[PDB]
């Protein structure tokens, strides 16, 4: 198996005057690289994938690929869709523009059956020869990839190598690795990075690492090296920030934090996303004071 | 206040496929069948119509066919036009208008979970971009978000052409809340099994999946209720419960297309991935349930 | 079949405390006030009456006071008598009958989560133990289990004295399901905000929290609906929505007892732990909502 | 602070209660407890949910606690008696009752059915804790009670009451477990969900109150002891091996599946429950029967 594992960041997409701030994007990626991160995920949920155009999607993947060139950092591009023909197109597109692998979210809104999910991902995996990571996030999609479906896809499709789980369900994580220990289970929920890793998970795709790349990468690496004592210490230390970064829908809080930290110049979203309430803005600002935030 | 509205018995149209493409002649035939069986409006390219997997050109074709087929009749076209990206939703609204839609149905942003403030700005932008009626669509089970009663009411009061909401949330308490606080809006049932309860509380129409198969029955239920013939409306809602329930034994529109195929109303049981045929067990359950109903032909 | 029934407008009675004991004089006055304001039955020692924290002797006293206060009137006593242990629930049913109850309300077993087969056997045992009417009570948010439609219908058909169900599940779909398949049963609303929708679908009464405070309004709503005056019933249901909602801002009966205290209808705002007074903020919200309503004294 | 040091942790079993001809089978109960003791178990919990507390009489409650205390006497095994109620006055009475009958501590479930507020829950447990001088373990199980003890409430009770020493969590919410131990690392977090015993322990949890251990006490006790010694590799191996049985033991409401397994294993003579509990469906019975055949089940 070719795989992409370790500490990985779901990159925010900075905007300036309604456009992707391309210089800022490259600079943010360089900061990730210099702080121990193993891979970056351009144009996922945290990157406002829903509201980007196809050309902007291309631009972000290209910038990620170029910034990571000559480094150990890989690019796991977001490429999911709820239409199979579109997801196949996107997987091919990502590979065309130099991605090392793709993250492909379960179809949102149209609620396919397990058989549909199996055929969806089989089509995607067959369209490219790079690694594919499934992404289960039922609170956002309205559907769940069952354990049996994930395992069948892993066993049947050479390049499907694991799943990013964002379902708040540690029982499912036990189920997955007890039955198919060969897969790469990746945490998609920051607050529980340590519990997932301590049960044999092999990485994280993190929102929090946008702000604290050094701490998330340290946690992940400690855990992978079976230094559970030190990984847990960091996971506990991070709980407050990990929680507050979801006080409103991601990436509203993380972009607010990045702005407060002076890491992006404009606190700007594309509708229907918008700035947080004053109460939540103030909570985010206060929680941040307890952490050492690396600059550029 | 004096909004234009689209209400009454309405159908969320399925989209038939043939050899991987939209079967345009079948689509027209199905719409004419709805018209001839008492339906007041049709919704092309919504969820039941597999909007997620149609191309932009197909979206255009389906709307154009619906508009053309309804010409020379009272039947209105309420086009599906929602997106989870506000700039896209605005473009879809203008696009539907340009192609002759009488109004638009605009689903709450799915997957990206905007806040209420974001939902308000989303729909304000859409409503400002066209001069035709806009019906909000709340279906939290699919979208991952809910347009709150406060937000719906604020939109209704602030934007002239937002005239109501299609509710698909299995929450009759919310239906009471909405009409108690803002009795001028058009509340539209988006859940077939509870069509009668929504109408009897002051709802003014339905956007139905079941009416694809049984348009005459859904039409009668709605008009009985609008005329305050509640005993007759309830009787039909009760008779329809079994089919209303089986049409969601797998995710819509898998069961309704299966039923249309079984009834001989479409030629092939064909979907676009990630949708697919139902399990053999569910296929058989649908077939058995249908035997209790008189299904209008062409 | 021709079952004895207890239907119409009914009140889930609060239990007033004074110095840590049941205030028996207050209890009697509160019941007389319900009788004088058009209520058809009262329910002593249910959830709203803090049944969990009353002793066996207090349970006895409350039932005896309800029965005595209702003598010489048409008002019925539907006594709370459920338990999560079948042997206990049988004992409670016999006990309620012994002390003069006209029927019993028997909640689905809480906490131990029996299966449908277990629920069927539970209620079959209870119904066999007495010759008075038994009303099932489904409230999954409190019990952790749900009596399915099939189970309810099987019980109704198999056990002569089980005559229907109080539904408090926020699920109008299930109300449709129940009466579409078994129209002979008495469906009773257990959720005040949706009293009208349940009645307009053929429900035959309510067991209300709000009627503690506004008995004449709940009675009128119910009787308008039973006479098929749906416009008038809906008008009251809509007017009541604000109070109906605020009465659950914290777990019932915390808000209703607060409201009764604010209205001057009980002397002290006293609960038995683990119930306690509402937050300062919720106390203020309840007071403000009440200002819009006419409240009758004794 | 003596009390702060008095805890009951390690591998613990939520005991089933065997019936024979509608009565508690006292000989069988003693025998089953001895089997737990001889297979590495650190404490037993008589008359909890798994023991069908809801349907036992007060006299049967006393009998079960007495048998547990006597059987554990002279061993290091502790008795953590079920003593919760949704009425505070009753819960206080039950705590005193458990103490007077020799229990080492009590397990006290969050009030079911009546849905108290967090302030009510705090007052409920403060009353209970002040009534006895033995350890109290809170028990959060929202799917059964209809309420949840919030992290803030749990931490406040731990900080305010000397003898409230931790919480048994059965909420399938590992985030909450992180939250609890990140903010109050001195408490004893106890797993109440067998399938995730290892994840809870590896995050600093200090024991389990197990249903599965009724059937496989040796495997649950080995897992727990490995984890407490930071041999995570070996603890995880057992947790993984156990997943199939841990899952099937909840195919219907506990203790329906565990009693079915005990019966099929010959560890109790009859598959008998008190209503409203009853035997499982034919489908689930068969699933339980087949899953068991992959495990080694110790006899007496
Ligand atoms: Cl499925
Ligand atoms: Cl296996
Ligand atoms: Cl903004
Ligand atoms: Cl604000
Ligand atoms: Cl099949
Ligand atoms: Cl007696
Ligand atoms: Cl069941
Ligand atoms: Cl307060
Ligand atoms: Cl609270
Ligand atoms: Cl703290």
């Amino acid at each position: 198996k070719n795989i992409i594992i370790g500490a990985m960041t779901a990159l925010i997409t900075p905007f300036k005057n309604g456009k992707v701030d391309e210089q800022s994007y490259a600079r943010l990626i360089k900061r990730q690289i210099e702080n121990g991160i193993d891979a970056v995920v351009p144009v996922g949920t945290t990157g406002e994938s829903a509201t980007l155009t196809h050309e902007e999607h291309r631009t972000c993947i290209e910038i990620a690929v170029e910034t990571c060139k000559g480094t150990k950092v890989k690019v796991l591009a977001g490429a999911g869709s709820n239409a199979t023909h579109e997801a196949v197109g996107l997987a091919k597109f990502a590979k065309e523009h130099g991605a090392d692998g793709i993250l492909s979210v379960a179809p949102y809104y149209n609620k396919p059956t397990q058989q549909g999910l199996y055929e969806h991902y089989k089509a995607i995996a067959q369209s490219v020869d790079i690694p594919v990571l499934l992404y289960n996030v039922p609170g956002r999609t309205g559907c769940e990839i069952s354990t049996d479906t994930i395992i069948k896809l892993f066993r049947d499709c050479e390049n499907i190598y694991g799943v990013k789980e964002a379902s708040g369900n540690i029982d499912k994580c036990v189920d997955l690795l007890a039955h198919e220990p060969r897969m790469m289970l990746i945490s998609g929920e920051d607050a529980i990075n340590y519990p997932i890793l301590s049960n044999g998970g092999k990485g994280v795709i993190s929102v929090t690492s946008n702000l604290l790349p050094d701490m998330i990468s340290a946690l992940t690496h400690f855990a992978l090296d079976e230094n559970y004592k030190e990984a847990k210490k960091i996971n506990d230390e991070l709980y407050n920030i990990n929680k507050i970064l979801f006080c409103e829908s991601n990436p509203i809080p993380i972009k607010t934090a990045m702005y407060l930290a002076g890491l992006i110049e404009s606190l700007e979203f594309r509708l229907p996303l918008c700035s947080p309430s004053k109460e939540n803005f103030a909570k985010i600002e206060e929680v941040m004071k307890k952490y050492k935030i690396k600059g550029f």
